[PDB]
């Protein structure tokens, strides 16, 4: 009933009081200082991302510490994200530092570690040691951000393969390889995502963005990696390739989340596919009740031009108006020489197609997909979603402990905003990826357990008046414990 | 839906584990003594009826007594109804107290009162003054359960009105005359009814079966002679006539009920109409959320047999699957030879048909008829039982002082028995009315005031328990405060 | 959503200018004169039963023969059913005539035929064979329509079985017996029954009620008892007993549709069950496309009481809200004092019920059933339904020579009349138990194949013009062929 | 429930088997010779669009001989478009063609035309004459596709005003400028545009895309300037501005279809609005039933690059999902590297992401906002693309002389191809703008008028059978006459 909405819109008509959708930022050279973070929070960062595949641990310390100090300078509280370099699969040097392949030449692959060094256009090494053993004859092989696509022809033995170049492109050393029609069986982690979780853990993140997963197996392996001290940290899985969406639905059910990273699932899968892929995925965790990521390519041009595209702009608006809970910036933020100004465009496009966007279309579809019995939690969120719509509620107010039950009312998808109210700074900065939800922090050991619940919905209530989402006469729609329990409150 | 519904039903089920519809016992000479009373009450009755239309204020006096005395031995709430006699016209008397009339014969009327008592086959009487006024040329009038018919033809003077008699019947003393194309104009209660209805106040009856109730302003009539003192206690308006029928909307808008006495309805409405008159009134009631009454002509027979008949059964499997609220007994239980055995009966059809019967259907049709935005309380309500559908709860708790939450739910028409935890023995008996209820009395006095409820929360569980609703495991949804919180709560 | 319906409806509105129901009427004493046979016909039969448990052929003929002059003189078809006497257990006879059994004594039934010519209280003789291996010790035997029932007590011996009179009733000769905890294993047929439907066949009689149908399979052997020549008689299986009840489905799937023999259920089943077998066989039947008739004790008080009861009237109602296509008169016309009256009354409850009966609701729960992909003929007449409501047509044409797509249409509800014009006598006759559709013959070896189909349709448009079902400028839909060809016409 | 629909997905699967939406390509020197318009058509073009704001009449000869000389050798029916140059704000002439307009410094803008030629930085010419009378005290003057901004202070006299130059732009020669708050009001059609639209009916052209349409009188000045013989020729009003967008019901009434342009839009709306002003035009006309045409800025960087952005893909994938008839190409095809790659990149994101849309959701958004009662040809197109879904159908064949019914069962969007089989060449290249019809060309000089539709259904089935979309036992659902008749049939 999407069609049914657009009919009754007018874009001279004023946006929403609120955003529901929730801006990623990588944080570089443009951005890492206090006063760039500070700019980047007030134009609309939610979230800091820090690219793991770049830096020392003493640069991202720095990253993290100055978070911290902008967003305590502001009175925010801001998500630290830990986005690993994971997994890869590269040449080898070559003589010279270069090889220009020719459409119709003939070359050899090996992963014999002794052409590690010398590679030539003739033959020349890649790190994956079972490359062998996952091609077939007619797979390609595809080097260098995709541009450079070989064709196995054969096993020239146990280590090389016969490779014609289908088209003619120079590679330096050590470009990155890609199998569109391979399983990778690579581990879930490198031996240098091993140290970066770790110390992740040591420093207090967030979440990881943990890169290339490819099955369900592999989010447990990212999870023993943090270890007993990183279990409440948010395993977000980064799906890059065909195996990844492929078994999304396992992959699903074990992450925290999703990341629907589309430059590179764009190397190895038609761009046309991967719009359609992002689709699927947004709508299967909106499904799951699990935040979902739309990265990469976002605003990209606006890293070098005041302005960016208009197809770009599209492709935001599209993504919120696909379910996303969350859109990202990567060099336009870390690198770019408008990071303010990015941010805030970013936020007024979300901002506006949302304003376009029939929330009550997510609420009814998602709710027809339960299956009946629904548990009490279900029943309890999905009914105090319903409850808002029917009564007109302004504002919703859900006490969660660990963020569950915010989460699961954000699934159902009110058309007003949602105020959770918790007693862990942790689970203020964590909600920062689900869309439609703001946090208050009640400290319960300064404050009191507030048994009767009285000082958490007032304190959300408040919030919610302070913001301009309610004032006397409203309803507001309360859930409290998961969540078993709903009022429905006359605001005062 | 219904109609999906009968195709998966099996009649060697067993019955549902409770009886929501209620009966109503009319009290009389067989059934007045404590012992009747209690074998009324252990057979099915939660309403005892006193017709006042006969006996003195000291023969209604110990139905008072021994109703209040059967229940307290049995340990049971039990509601105390008075029916008015209402206004009438009776005829006066004639030559020797007889007359025969016949087919073609000349007949006069009068409006005169020295004709009181010198009445004949030619002349007679009748102490409606407004008669002439009201009954036009060619106009109905019947005299007699509406087994005597005479035509008006034309007004033979001011105070008389000159007469076909257009059958052969033979009338005796103070008849039941009635005016069919008629607006009767008589006031809405008589002397004999304003005298009798203090007295109710005085001796503490539950609810007013006022008589005759042709418009709604005749609802403030009974109300005002009811007076300050009888504000709490429940009008039900008995519609007996085409006009009650016409004006059927506001009537029940003023009421607090509807009793559909089809009998008396079917003096002038012919009978196949009577039948849709009563499916139109129990749906607006339904829908209004009042209770309704299924009267007069239930299982008639059953006065001085045995057993019904056939059609009978199903005239009360009927009343049932229409909506009603409660079924009636009169002189079934009030001077029968089987006042046991018609109420077991009674129950048995309603357990019947009401395992037949799909609640949903009721539930949703009521629900798709709310007004968008809806008031919190019916927001609330319509939510629980929603809830209790999508989780299959096994029962509901509501806690309620005045009972009207109680009303409130079982308008929506879960599939599970609801039990209303109220502070005042009067709700307790006024709620006999209301389908689906069960209520347990909490006493405050003697027990505290529950500012947290979860005495009383755990006093309807713990009811629901004993009679088997629930067990460990179940859900049962719990409603409180009108009501504005609800819960789902996992039984221990 | 007739709940919804109901609360629109008025009593003081006019009826609808059609009534969908159909009135079978059984012919006896009272009524097998052509002149009363017309009286019938005019009053509302559509289908003149003959019960074959009484009357020889010759009498019988009468029948036939009568209803054929009174059909063609009134100009119209009239269907005419043999409704067979069937397999029966009956007790033997007793000495004196007469055996009085008593609450508490011990008897002795046997099935040895020595007994037969010489029974009493003590011992007697019951002509079932089979009797005691389908009894076990605790079942009931009831005799002389239930009246008398005994309790299996144990096997005396092969032939025997002891028995306990649980209450007192004096028995005269060759009474009925029923087994209402046993399946009864009687061939489908009796030898009477063959020679009956042998006779039935040679008359050309459209249809047959088959008594006491229990299994599928007994319906092919009524079938097979018809013979080659008997391949187009419709098979009604009339419902007698829990084996027929809880063999419903396979029974519905042979048979070309059901009586519901409410009276001969009730010797077995309480009352209040009956009442909701009725419901289920009735929409199994709406749903699976068949026609079925509501049996037994309908306005029985009117065989001779110028007037039935007011639960009568309410059964009737009723019959036709549950989805009864046909309502059926025994003793009322085959041996009563009122028989064109009871018919008229019928005919009269039957066009009330309907004009408050929501036929949108039949419709749409019925098309939420069917399974997606449906057949052509299925998908054509559910649309051509859904386009007369959204349309508001004012009448159907469906031209159907076997009568398949009339009865296919008629199961979908539409809220117009449907006027099927077929090419066959018998085609118009069998369709009389169909509610809804009224039949035009058309002569094709008198008037051409009419392969354009314009003739016919143009004689359905006629016929819908001289009832005034249609006007010009009104829409009628037009459905012919099964059926996979629809159009929506202008009227002219 | 595309939500539901997207999770049933994999982009693993093979895409559907025919391409419904429709590819418009703008004609000029790349494109122009017969071999290459020969490649756009096996390419994926449907239409070729001329552009009338360059090149001569006989240069748009060359172009409509051609194409006609290329779909004749192909046998196919190719559309041709006449968009016309509407009307313009010229500025005129300067000091030698230029002048550096800054920040802040002084500029005058006038209405006289002496003027024309000698123009400065200071004071320079604008050929809109009601300029001053319609731009307010602190309105904008943008002029070069909105990179200058100009602000107007006061009205310097009656044919001038005094304006800031709010920005730094260094201009030249004849702009566009662009009057954003400023409901122009420049006639419909210009003089060249009453000329070549003269032109393009002498030619035949089969519709125009008119320029600037902003309000509804506007299309009947197209309209008129067009003719008695252009009465059969479409108008596609081109929706450039904020006036067209807030006019947009009144234009879609009186319009035969929009084209949503987009790169115009964003001149003066910012871009995520017209992401908005897109999602609403489309729907609206879906609910129309009139073809909508999503323009500009498509696959723009594939002018000179081998390969689109990814954004640009996203961007025509989700122009299908929002609905649109047909995507366009501009300078693509006209002047483009890569004609040929472009269109058939076009074609590919189309097919893709037509498999992942939910036709349904159409048809059911659709048919809900239907007024009941609905005409005959309205219940006979929805019931008919209903029948498609019930029985799974895999063809429409809808006969259709001037094309409506073809279009009017489109609007309802069945998922199963529509064949139109019509008997004028003039609707087979009209319907190449509706999306999901192929057009059959029945030739009735040649085979006769077919009064019996058989010959012309035999051509829909066999062109169906030809392209694999049915084969035997499949069923295809056929409508023909307006359409008020359909029929289901059994592929042969
Ligand atoms: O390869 S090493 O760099 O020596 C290396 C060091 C450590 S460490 O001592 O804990 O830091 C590892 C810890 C845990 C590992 C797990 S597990 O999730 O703990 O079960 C699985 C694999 S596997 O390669 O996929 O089979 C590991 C491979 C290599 C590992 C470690 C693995
Ligand atoms: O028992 S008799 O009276 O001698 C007698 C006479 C004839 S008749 O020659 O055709 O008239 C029978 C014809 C067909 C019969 C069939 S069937 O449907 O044809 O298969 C079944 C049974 S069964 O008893 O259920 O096994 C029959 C029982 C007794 C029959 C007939 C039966």
């Amino acid at each position: 009933s999407q069609l049914a909405h657009n009919l009754t819109l007018s874009i001279f008509d004023p946006v929403a009081n609120y955003r529901a959708a929730r801006i990623i930022c990588t944080i570089g050279p443009s951005t890492q200082s206090v006063e760039a973070l500070k700019g980047l929070i007030q134009s609309g960062m939610s979230v800091a991302r820090m690219n793991f595949s770049h830096g020392s641990h003493e640069y991202h310390q720095t990253t993290i510490n100055n978070v911290r100090q902008a967003a305590a300078e502001l009175g925010v509280n801001i998500a630290i994200a830990l986005d690993t370099k994971g997994p890869e699969i590269r040449t080898g040097q070559f003589v010279g530092g270069d090889a220009v392949m020719e459409r119709g030449a003939t070359c050899y692959v090996t992963t014999d570690p002794a052409f590690a060094d010398k590679g030539t256009k003739d033959k020349f090494y890649i790190d994956y040691q079972n490359l062998s053993k996952v091609v077939r004859p007619g797979n390609y092989i595809y080097i260098d951000d995709g541009i450079l696509i070989l064709q196995v022809q054969s096993h020239e033995d146990e280590q090389t393969l016969e490779c014609t170049v289908t088209n003619s492109h120079t590679i330096s050393d050590r470009r990155g390889v890609n199998l569109p029609g391979c399983d990778v069986d690579l581990p879930a982690v490198s031996a240098k995502d091993r140290v970066d979780l770790q110390f992740g853990v040591e420093q207090g993140v967030d979440m990881i963005f943990a890169s290339f997963i490819r099955s369900a197996e592999q989010v447990g392996d990212v999870r023993k990696a943090l270890g007993p001290k990183g279990r409440d940290i948010m395993i977000i899985c980064k799906i890059e390739n065909h195996q990844g969406v492929q078994n999304i639905d396992s992959i699903i059910e074990e992450s925290d989340g999703i990341m629907v990273a589309r430059g590179d699932l764009g190397v190895e899968i038609p761009a046309e596919k991967v719009v359609v892929a992002q689709k699927i995925l947004i709508s299967k965790c909106n499904v799951a009740g699990k935040p979902v990521i739309c990265a990469t390519q976002m605003l990209e041009s606006m890293t070098y031009n005041p302005r960016p595209t208009r197809a770009e702009v599209s492709d935001v608006a599209n993504a919120v108006f696909n379910g996303a809970d969350c859109v990202m910036l990567s060099g336009e933020t870390a690198k770019g020489k408008y990071p303010n100004e990015v941010v805030q465009y970013m936020a007024r496009i979300c901002l506006e197609a949302q304003s376009a966007l029939n929330e009550y279309v997510f609420f009814n579809s998602i709710k027809k997909l339960q299956h009946i019995p629904m548990s009490a939690d279900e029943a309890v969120c999905s009914s105090a979603v319903n409850s808002v719509y029917e009564t007109k509620a302004k504002a919703m107010v859900v006490l969660s402990n660990t963020g569950r039950s915010a989460r699961l009312v954000a699934k159902y998808r009110p058309n007003c905003p949602i105020v959770c109210v918790t007693t862990r700074l942790q689970t203020c900065r964590q909600l920062n990826i689900t869309q439609g939800v703001e946090s208050v922090f009640f400290d319960a050991d300064k404050l009191g357990h507030d048994e009767g619940k009285e000082h958490r919905v007032a304190a959300g209530v408040e919030f919610a008046k302070s913001k301009g989402y309610v004032q006397t006469g409203d309803y507001c729609v309360v859930i409290h414990a998961y969540a078993n329990q709903t009022r429905i409150l006359l605001v005062e």
